[PDB]
């Protein structure tokens, strides 16, 4: 599923993420968006056998296994594909492990090159949240 801004920011927040490890909800709605484009199922290969999963964009050499990326040792120990369906569950579950580790959202390339201080709560303005 291809998530709405407003609609999404609501969800995420259903699910503990705003203000998670000190990161508002904005900095989640942005880096999603940036990073998946509101669309759950997008998937992405970077060179080293890795491929990149969901919403969030959580790679699979660490965070879940995906049966092809050796180099893998399955920390969210859920299997890549999980975090493709329309339910963020997983994906937030899994993204707050990543969050909590320790360079913050900064792990998310996109977040950092273009979230990263702007005014990440004009993402959320208009939501009844």
């Amino acid at each position: 599923k291809v998530f709405g801004r407003c609609e999404l920011a609501a969800a995420m927040k259903r699910h503990g993420l705003d203000n998670y490890r000190g990161y508002s909800l904005g900095n989640w709605v942005c880096a999603a968006k940036f990073e998946s484009n509101f669309n759950t199922q997008a998937t992405n290969r970077n060179t080293d056998g890795s491929t990149d999963y969901g919403i969030l964009q959580i790679n699979s050499r660490w965070w879940c296994n995906d049966g092809r990326t050796p180099g893998s040792r399955n920390l969210c120990n859920i299997p890549c594909s999980a975090l493709l369906s329309s339910d963020i569950t997983a994906s937030v579950n899994c993204a707050k492990k990543i969050v909590s580790d320790g360079n913050g959202m900064n792990a998310w390339v996109a977040w950092r090159n273009r979230c990263k201080g702007t005014d990440v709560q004009a993402w959320i303005r208009g939501c009844r949240l």
